[PDB]
């Protein structure tokens, strides 16, 4: 027995005020009903479905039903339920299910869709601002352990501007900026003042000209949201005592009760870093300072003259009350309407180095840098590595279950927007994970455009940066392109073409359809357009794709790699990865 | 490789401010290396974890870790990373997994625990009103299609009291009674007046006595709780006019705003019942009347006189703003929230007919009647049945990744409190689905006080009521002894003195030991004692018992059915249930 059944187009189709689902079937043994198990208002629905005349495609049956769409809320959340004499089997985003699935692992699709839409059409580029380019108006020094993280090499934000040329060339639609704000380190997560961009990367003035020059260039611009805690030299808090009312220091403090000091009167920090203390949001004062107030800081820069285009929220994940995270799902939500109010297609997205499932099964947020659903799935089966850098041996079967798994608790929609990248400012470069199987990034790379979500470039991945960790992963941008890994600039080049050429690239569903050992092999699927990418980790090898209804199409051109397809035949060379579309 | 750990003592223990987590291996490739994956404010952690120099079992390894417990929220995820030097292994409540557990897939344990702890200690009795029984102060005529539903056969709340000798024999110690507010039908979920019981069950008086006498008894009592929507005869709604200003056809009505009507006029309700219109909890009116203010509906009942000991909220996946679910969450939160301010160790628990997941790993509510996780499993591996009566095929091997699925997303104390029955007065009789295989009904009976959760007996399922779906599942009790099925009475009885004995039915973790074809063998285990359950749905057979360290006592006493193990084999006989207990 198989099935297939994809959250797009040409399974699902919108059509008055209903919403058309179509399964397809083949084999030997077919369910003489199918029940479309939907869901309005959270109530369980069992639509029946009818056998349509027409084959869509050679042996396969297909089946149909309907969702009315004027009441229930926007997501709307489906299964099937083939129905024998004797028997029932469960059809889901991961196969066949002998009993129920979960009611956050169905198909969803969101009708509205009242998420940011542009998100799905970008790609992203993350610039960690003094290590990417000095203006026109020192740089080669090797990053040390003891120094590096506190040396300024003076990178800013019209350097920034200065290189939109090259961004733009490079296919970059949008940016990522780590924190601008006033604050004394390097990366200043340890904010000073959230009102003020920080003289050091040129200013309130610097900003604003990156705005309007990314306006002109049509490119969108996300600023780095740091709320958890504040910087222990901020007015409201000060270490130091350079102002008269601070929290650390006077209990009378207008801002006393935007912290927590324990019975000893140690303040609740950051994972023990005493130069971040945590913000209280028990505090009603607090509340309205960062989102609920109208000239909160979180909507602050979403308004004129600043007009950001959303937030990257720093350690989403712990922002609460009373010294953790207590509330924080409530929190979030608030963090993610105020910025709504201000701009309705506001990008809001979180960092989860772990398991976000939770947050964006409530709507928290719109999106998370895709650590668990992206990342670390790729870590593993090509680099061999992890999260806290423990060996890891996951061949391809393991690793679409896992990428498959995590998907299957979001809408398609929730999908399509997710932050996928290869590596960040927290973490070792990916080029220096791989070691001896650095034959393999061209991989990742092509697997970066293709999987559904947002791709986002971290800064000089493009050119061949490598290092290690925190403050390895942090050098300067090589400009020099002596120095610069011209083929893999190519390649990212191609590939940013290759996704805004093809919607399937932008909007389409995924299917897996064969992994095993070393070959991942999954197709994007839109309409009538497909595009096939094969990843063969290893040596070079032969692979049989079964017939699928999937493929059936005209034919297939060769867009990237050296692979070969012909008669269900994937001749794939060693450590390679390719992509074909449609014709 | 083999490994166990349950969320219970002897693999944790408290001690000062921190919580010892135990791990047993056992194979012949044991890792050098065990990660305790633990969770504080919503942040993975690895704590490692060390060898302990005595084994707890022959060939068995411990590994020992701890969790600080002076900072993070109450629940305590966590879960084992197996390390080798080439690869890693995590162990889950499902058994092992090649790449990461779901967060919310976790082990957990509530530390502090801040939920109703008595829920654990009771025997659950779920009354109809009108179908129990008669004060002292005609009842054979057969249930029709026609008429039942809307023909009261006179039972009231005295009649209650007066049977309660009864419930104690039965070994009852808590009520959950079905809608006893004024209301015009004989189920009473049409609510005309929160605030007043009806009198056709007694009135105020007779609910009054019934506290009394449940309190004397040391009895707990429930009610239904109806607030998704309202009857269309309370004077909020109106539907005939009997008020001056009601919502239904008034616009200035002080209750308009309390119902949503479409642009042509007609009101939301409950699945389109329209003596059932839905209540808008848009309104802040309605949200004080509700659960907000301090004499609302939800508090009212909660303290002195009523004094009640919670409620169980109909329809409570449903509630919320704009004429659906909108902000459910936040809703069912605010009840239990404001319950809880009258009576700390109030019992809110949830009618889930789907899954409940989602509410319960938010926490906005204790529990929930248990359909999805137990109520289901069964009616299919047993009865060959479901929620939609479509024939089911399941075998144990199925049945119990099902239940134990379920259970995954759930912490130790909210298994222990969560609403187990066979059947309500929303489904046909657990017996009637039988058919043919109405011999099985004792082996629901055993597993009902053996699975963890708290029993709950529809009332007159103990006697052998049978009869179909709704209206048919109403019928009269049958009080003379002739028409009673006395075995299956006895076997409640003395499954209840079991659990009322043994700490392990109560408070115990629980480890699916066999599953196969026709056979279930789990094991309750707390502390030293142990509890094991063998189900036998079939022909008589022997099944061998593989040498478990959790099964490592000094021997077994049978409690109850006629099953036989010596030396690793169990004979049991066709269609059976066993219980033994550790000497
Ligand atoms: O938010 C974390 C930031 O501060 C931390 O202390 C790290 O050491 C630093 O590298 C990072 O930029
Ligand atoms: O809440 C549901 C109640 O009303 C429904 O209309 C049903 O027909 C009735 O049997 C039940 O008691």
């Amino acid at each position: 027995l198989k099935a297939w059944h994809l959250p797009v187009a040409p399974f699902i189709k919108e059509q008055q005020e209903r919403l058309m689902i179509t399964l397809w079937l083949s084999g030997d043994d077919l369910p003489p009903r199918v029940t479309l198990r939907a869901e309005e208002d959270n109530e369980e629905l069992s639509l029946p479905m009818h056998r349509l005349r027409q084959a869509p495609h050679p042996g396969v049956v297909a089946w149909r039903g309907e969702i009315n769409l004027v009441n229930g809320q926007p997501r709307r959340r489906y299964s099937f339920k083939l129905l024998w004499a004797d028997r029932q089997l469960w059809f889901t985003p991961q196969e066949f299910n002998r009993f129920p699935p979960a009611r956050l692992e169905q198909f969803a699709v969101d009708l509205p869709d009242s998420g940011p839409q542009w998100v799905a059409d970008q790609v992203f580029y993350q610039i960690f601002p003094d290590r990417f380019a000095r203006s026109q108006s020192a740089w080669d020094e090797p990053l040390t352990a003891e120094a590096g993280g506190s040396t300024f090499y003076g990178g800013d934000l019209d350097g920034i501007s200065e290189k939109l040329p090259y961004l733009k060339q490079l296919g970059v639609t949008a940016l990522y900026l780590n924190p601008v704000f006033v604050a004394p380190s390097v990366h200043k997560y340890d904010t000073e003042d959230y009102r003020r961009v920080d003289p050091q990367f040129g200013g309130d003035a610097a900003l604003l000209r990156l705005r309007h020059n990314t306006q002109k260039e049509g490119m969108r611009l996300i600023l780095d949201g740091v709320f958890n805690h504040s910087g222990d030299s901020h007015a409201w808090f000060d270490r130091h005592q350079r102002g008269s009312g601070g929290a650390c220091h006077n209990a009378d403090s207008p801002w006393r009760d935007w912290y927590n000091f324990s019975p000893e009167g140690v303040a609740h920090d950051w994972l023990g870093y005493a130069s971040l203390p945590k913000l209280d949001y028990r505090s009603s004062t607090l509340i309205d300072e960062i989102y609920g107030g109208e000239d909160s800081v979180v909507r602050h820069w979403l308004k004129a003259p600043w007009s950001m285009d959303g937030w990257r929220l720093d350690v989403v994940h712990m922002l609460g009350e009373g010294g953790g995270a207590r509330n924080n799902l409530r929190h979030i939500a608030g963090i993610t309407q105020a910025a709504k109010l201000e701009r309705p297609d506001a990008f809001v997205f979180g960092e989860h180095f772990g398991d976000a499932r939770q947050w964006l099964q409530a709507d928290v947020e719109d999106s998370a840098m895709n650590y668990r659903g992206f990342t670390f799935p790729l870590w593993g089966f090509l680099a061999n590595t992890d999260i806290s850098y423990d060996p890891q041996k996951i061949d391809a079967q393991t690793c679409m279950a896992w990428m498959d798994n995590y998907r299957a608790g979001l809408s398609h929609q929730q999908q399509l927007r997710m932050f996928n990248q290869l590596d960040s400012h927290d973490t070792a470069r990916f080029k220096s994970l791989l070691g001896k199987d650095v034959a393999r990034l061209p991989l990742a790379v092509v697997w970066l455009f293709s999987w559904p979500g947002v791709p986002c470039i971290y800064y000089g991945d493009e050119v061949g940066v490598d290092g290690n960790n925190d403050p390895f992963c942090r050098k300067p941008f090589p400009w020099d392109p002596a120095l610069q890994d011209g083929d893999l600039l190519d390649l990212y080049k191609r590939m940013s073409k290759l996704r805004k050429a093809h919607q399937a690239l932008r909007y389409g569903g995924c299917q897996v359809i064969y992994a095993e050992d070393n070959v991942v092999v999954f197709v994007r699927v839109y309409k009538q357009q497909r595009v096939l990418v094969a990843i063969n980790r290893g040596e070079a090898c032969e692979v049989v794709i079964e017939d699928s209804p999937l493929l059936d199409v005209n034919g297939w051109q060769l867009k990237e790699g050296a692979g070969a397809l012909h008669d269900g035949v994937l001749t794939l060379p060693a450590i390679s990865a390719s992509v074909w579309f449609s014709r």
